[PDB]
């Protein structure tokens, strides 16, 4: 567990470098993520996305358990107050991660769904 | 016009065929007020869904949003758009190897 | 990459010739850093220019500026673009029925 | 030329209504407007206008004298700092009007330069 926390770590870091490149990440609290703390096994979560932050031009969301970790990618003009929904199946417990580009600069919030 | 549109649909998704579809939700109101922040939603059931985009081809950035997305997700998008002028939205997902597309129109009033 | 791009000019332009052209002028930095604001200048001394726009290919918005003109004014205009990647600037001129076009590249760094 | 004044006057609105439509107009110190003060009869007069207004994504300039009033128009991606320039011949002492467009409200300013 442990082990395979540090490699879907791994994973996660990885993919935002592939989809971004290689630029400074910081963690905000100005990403609303609202999906269920509990969900029944296998079943479709409802996930909804905002933020808040002025510059935002691209909203992804990673989960980072998953063979292919990026599951969501939101490319927006700036200044329109975007909110993003998806319903995603979910097999076991795993951590939803999005990240917001705005600027030259990326945005990170985290959120956990027990299953 | 058109024109114009189909070449922003072109450079987005390449030559695929477009047909229209009801299973394509726009929500935004009937009327809005010049300069007046709109809300929109819009929303799709079709089942291999893999990208949403919104169009506003009266517009200097025809493209607006682009939401890329695994298929069985039913992803839905919202925003608030100002609206100077009289505005058509087009709505197109991307399903397999085919388009499908909605329009709705917003008048603005003075 | 260039299929978008000419998408792009499409939608703007029409349907007309284009070719490259020495008269226009893109001073840009050769390299930037990551997020830097770059300064941009284009130019032409294309005698009937009525029309010199702007592109970025590589980018969600690929139309950056348009700047309709009268001929003989020989315009001029400047930016500061954002930089989060290399990319190719695209300089297009209409002149007549004619279009005319220069690229050049940014670096960006790390 | 109280007349001609009323007259040119009355072309700049009609054409301004023809551009943007019955939009709120404003006048702002925000725009920059640098030309010679005076310049030679029929001459080549260099023009630069600059707005520091935040969402501008357009910037056009009208002179109501001339038989087409619109001499130029610069549409813009908001949050660039542009600064657009152009030489015109004049022919006789007009007043330059720049109209800058930014959320749904514009923005007037106005420099004379005789001749």
């Amino acid at each position: 567990s442990w082990s395979e926390k540090a490699f879907s770590a791994s994973k996660l870091d990885d993919a935002i470098a592939a989809k971004f490149g290689s630029l400074p990440i910081q963690e905000s609290t100005a990403i609303q993520i609202k999906a269920p703390e509990i969900a029944e096994n296998g079943a479709f979560v409802p996930v909804t996305v905002a933020t808040s932050i002025p510059g935002a031009t691209n909203i992804s969301i990673f989960t980072p358990a998953n063979f292919s970790p990026m599951v969501a990618s939101f490319d927006v003009l700036p200044r329109m107050k975007p909110e993003v929904s998806l319903r995603m199946r979910m097999a076991k417990t795993e951590n939803l991660v999005v990240v917001v580009q705005a600027g030259g600069k990326l945005y990170r919030a985290v959120r956990e769904v027990k299953v």
